């Protein structure tokens, strides 16, 4: 469990788990599988989803 920023912005595909994004946006990572997918909070919108991690940047 930690935070991570999105370094781009994403559109989600329709009808999917997915969420929508702009740069910047702070996100709690609640469990994250082998292949990237993240199960997040995005912390400006409350939305909870599917990101890709190669979209965002560990927080230190
Ligand atoms: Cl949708």
């Amino acid at each position: 469990r930690r935070r991570v920023r999105a370094i781009l912005p994403y559109t989600k595909v329709p009808d999917t788990d997915e969420i929508s994004f702009l740069k910047g946006d702070m996100f709690i990572v609640h469990n994250e599988l082998e292949d990237g997918w993240m199960w997040v909070t995005n912390l400006r919108t409350d939305e909870q989803g599917l990101i890709v991690e190669d979209l965002v940047e560990e927080v230190g």
